Formats: C-alpha cells, sequence, structure tokens
C-alpha cells in the first residue's frame, strides 16, 4: 500500500525497486529476532545484524548529522527566516527562506535557491548580518608623499566631517589616523559606523562620505596617488 | 505537555513531527529494557540497540563535542567577557559577547553577531589580545640604495626620537636597525612598543612616530623610494 501511495507520483522501475529494498529490510529484521525462537544459529545470526548495522551506521551517519543538527537548529535559534546569513569558512551568503529537518533553503542575492545540510551548522562558524545594528565604513586614502606636511590637518578636517556628519554613529568608533607607509602612498585610514542596517542608505552616505572627502583632499592641496615608479634609463 | 508547550511559540507541524519523534524515543527504550521482561528474542533486541545507538553516537559526536567544551569553557576561562578575541586558523575575530552550553555569541567589529561552536576552542589556538599589555609598531623606512651613506645616522636618529617619545615603552623592545636589501630599496625595521593598548592612542602615536620619520628622513637629505627599474630602450 505504501508503494502505491508512492504509485501516483512516481515510477513502476523505481517503485519496485523501493519495494524490493523495504521488503527486504522489514524480513531481515524479524528474521533476525525471531531466528532464535526458532532456534537456528544465534551468534551467527547476531554476527550478521552486528556487521550490517554497523556498515549501516558508518554510512548513515552523514545523515543522521543532518537531521540531530536540525533539531538542535529547532530549539536552538542562531538564524531565523528572513536572516541573512554568511560564514567566513564557506559560501552559503544568502537570506533564509525555509528551515527543514535535513535542510536548510536559502535564497541567495542572485534569486538562486540554495539547500544546505543541517550537519554544516554544528561544525562551522555563522554570521548573522541581519541581526546587526549598524554598518561599517572602511576606507584607505592614498596620499603622496609629497603631501606629508598636509596630513595632520587632512586628518583633523575629515575627522571633523564624519563627526559632523548625520549618518554616522559616534558612540561607536570613529578612526581616522595615518596608519602606513605604503609602496607609492601614504595611506589615511578611515573606519567609521552608520546608524543604519539598510543597504541603500548606508551606500548614498558612504557616498556623500567620499565626495566630501574628495574636495577637502582637493582643497587643501594634495591629491591622491596612483602607482608610482622611477625609471632610470639608459 | 511538552509539545503544548511548545506549542504557544512554533507550530502544528513541527510540533506533530517532534511528538512522533519523541515518542518512538520513547516506548523504544523501554521495549528494549523489557523486551526480555516479556522474553522475546534478547540478543536480536540486544543488536537493534546497539546498532541504533552506536549511528547515534557516530553522529551526535559532533553536539556532545560542543556540549564538552562548553563545559571546558564554563571551568577553564581562557577568555571572559568583553575579551577581544582571534585565532590565526580561523575567522573568529570579535568581542565576546555571550558564552553558551553549545555555542558563544561574538560580536565582530562590523557590529554583526557570529555564533560559534564550542568544539572548537578545544582543537585551535586562541589569542586574547584583549588580555594584552602593550601594542606593537613595525615598519619598514624603505630608502634609496642612493642614500646607503647616510643609513646609520638616519637609524640612529630614529632610535635616539623613539627612545624620548614619551608613548614608548623602552623596558620593551626598541628596535631599529637596517636588516635587508630590497628590489628598489634599502629597508630599515621598526619595531617599538607602545604602553597603550587603547586603539586610538596607539594610532595617534603610530601617527607622530612616522611624521617625525618622515621629517627625520627628509632632512638629512635622503628621501623615500618608490619602486624602480632601469630601461634599456632600442
Ligand atoms: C541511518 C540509516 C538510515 C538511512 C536512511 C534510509 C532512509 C530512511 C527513510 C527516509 C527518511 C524519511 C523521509 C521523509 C518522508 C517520510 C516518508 C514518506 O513517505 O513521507 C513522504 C513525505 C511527503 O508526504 P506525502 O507525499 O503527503 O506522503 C504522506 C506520508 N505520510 O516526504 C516529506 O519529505 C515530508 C516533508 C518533510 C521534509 C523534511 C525533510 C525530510 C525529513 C522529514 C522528517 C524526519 C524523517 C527522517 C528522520 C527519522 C528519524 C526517526
Ligand atoms: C548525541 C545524541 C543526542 C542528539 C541530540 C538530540 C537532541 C537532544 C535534546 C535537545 C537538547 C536540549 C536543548 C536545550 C533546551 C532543553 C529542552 C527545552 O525544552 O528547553 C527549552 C529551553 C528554553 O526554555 P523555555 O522555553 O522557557 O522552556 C522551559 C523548559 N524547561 O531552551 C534553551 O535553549 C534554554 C537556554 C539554554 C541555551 C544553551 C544551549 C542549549 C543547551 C542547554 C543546556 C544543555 C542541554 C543539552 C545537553 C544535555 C546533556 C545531558
Amino acid at each position: 500500500f505504501e508503494k502505491q501511495q508512492i504509485k501516483k507520483g512516481r515510477d513502476i522501475t523505481s517503485a519496485r525497486i523501493m519495494s524490493r529494498i523495504i521488503k527486504i529490510t522489514i524480513i531481515v529484521v524479524l528474521v533476525l529476532l525471531y531466528g532464535e525462537h526458532f532456534g537456528m544459529s544465534l551468534s551467527g545470526l547476531l554476527t550478521f545484524g552486528g556487521i550490517g548495522g554497523l556498515a549501516v551506521g558508518m554510512a548513515g551517519k552523514d545523515i543522521l548529522s543532518n537531521f540531530f543538527s536540525g533539531i538542535m537548529l529547532y530549539f536552538d535559534r542562531p538564524f531565523s527566516i528572513g536572516d541573512w546569513i554568511r560564514s567566513p569558512d564557506r559560501n552559503i551568503e544568502g537570506t533564509v527562506a525555509e528551515i527543514g529537518w535535513r535542510i536548510t533553503k536559502i535564497t541567495t542575492f542572485d534569486n538562486r535557491p540554495l539547500y544546505v545540510p543541517n550537519s554544516l551548522f554544528s561544525s562551522i562558524s555563522v554570521e548573522n548580518p541581519g541581526r546587526m545594528t549598524n554598518r561599517r565604513i572602511t576606507t584607505t586614502i592614498g596620499l603622496r608623499y609629497e603631501d606629508a606636511a598636509k596630513v595632520g590637518v587632512i586628518v583633523e578636517a575629515v575627522r571633523e566631517m564624519l563627526k559632523n556628519h548625520p549618518a554616522i554613529d559616534q558612540r561607536q568608533t570613529l578612526l581616522v589616523y595615518f596608519n602606513q607607509f605604503a609602496d607609492s602612498s601614504l595611506n589615511i585610514m578611515v573606519y567609521c559606523f552608520t546608524k543604519t542596517t539598510v543597504w541603500a542608505e548606508w551606500l548614498a552616505a558612504q557616498q556623500d562620505v567620499y565626495l566630501k572627502i574628495i574636495d577637502i583632499v582637493q582643497s587643501h592641496g594634495a591629491d591622491f596617488a596612483f602607482p608610482s615608479q622611477t625609471l632610470y634609463m639608459d
């Protein structure tokens, strides 16, 4: 009757084979249990079942791990639905769309589905940026070695701008500091946080910040740096 | 009654399935134990339970490792809360926000949460810079081969500056030494320690140090080196 229920939406070949499989599986168990109720070589039957179930376990490890981790997700909620996810250790990055017992159905940002097994979440670090608070801005202003005299005041101006920018969160960090030399340039870091979590508003603020930086730089007399070389002709 | 407690904040589908699961799990155990109290094929039941629990263990390895490592963290305190962490072997880098029995909730420096399993801390080296004492400064002053005659005195001047800089810790190391040639440049190392652990003050001192280095170099007549080439035209 199970086979007939399987027959509506599947094939005869596979349903027949699956019938054979489940039939063998169900007869073998009761033969193993009542083979000594018949009284026929108990410990041989014991060995038979032992090695069979032993290989079966070594195989189905892969699947039961998925199932048990599905349970842990059912109770432990590292993420939920709609929560943008990623992992540094693997490509998972997408919005969750569905949880399952074996797997999860994520939608990437390609609008593609991704069917992930749940064993992975018990071995791997998971990042849920959808829960986050603020969004980061990071740059390196690459000036020239000619413009070294102008660095302190550029830096102070940039800082004073960010500190008086509406979109920016001043309770969080706010760092503008000449942090390294570099081949062909002097690199000023910028490290700031916007009080939005929205993609577009973050990007718009990033935009305004960058354009104001440009205006500041080119005002003070400096200019950005391309790569550079010294050619000793012959 | 457990199911009904689960029903308040979850669904009927999953709670029903979980009911089935726990029901099977609880009946099977007592059937296994009292199946011979009925007296029905003891050693067949023994095999059944053996292989079942064997696969179960091979699977739940992944989870029990997390739990036991959570216990070790409960007793052994490599880190605590508020302690910036990293590992060279993996991306974990963030401030701890919460410990758990299975996992930890870190906040990255993106203000993003990261849910890490605790099995990882028993396999991996962990660095707790939040406990540290002093912060390092490292650079390579890339001069030119033309400026080789000026290296000893530049070096000595730089050393004398750092040694008379307030923010610097002289009990720790302090190294300024011409350490390598390089394609296109002569590279002087700098390796020093600030007596702060704060990000911003460290960066400000880094700043002042670098600007003074620049002034020193350009005073003594040298200048920094871009990459370089010799072009043999034809
Ligand atoms: C480790 C050794 C074991 C190795 C693995 C051998 C295979 C084990 C048997 C297959 C696992 C169970 C598959 C899940 C479906 C259950 C079987 C089935 O026929 O249901 C089909 C059923 C569809 O329902 P209907 O078409 O309406 O049929 C109604 C039947 N009541 O399939 C489904 O997937 C239902 C939706 C669930 C999707 C989630 C992924 C599947 C897991 C479901 C629950 C957990 C079952 C597996 C773990 C059992 C642990 C005791
Ligand atoms: C290796 C084979 C085992 C494979 C794994 C099969 C699944 C095992 C069962 C699930 C593990 C236990 C989950 C932890 C919650 C306990 C079950 C539960 O219903 O509590 C929910 C409970 C929430 O509480 P209430 O909603 O108020 O309900 C009150 C119930 N007293 O869930 C919680 O997460 C509590 C907060 C703890 C968070 C820390 C992570 C979970 C671990 C908790 C403690 C350790 C339990 C697991 C190890 C047991 C070792 C004997």
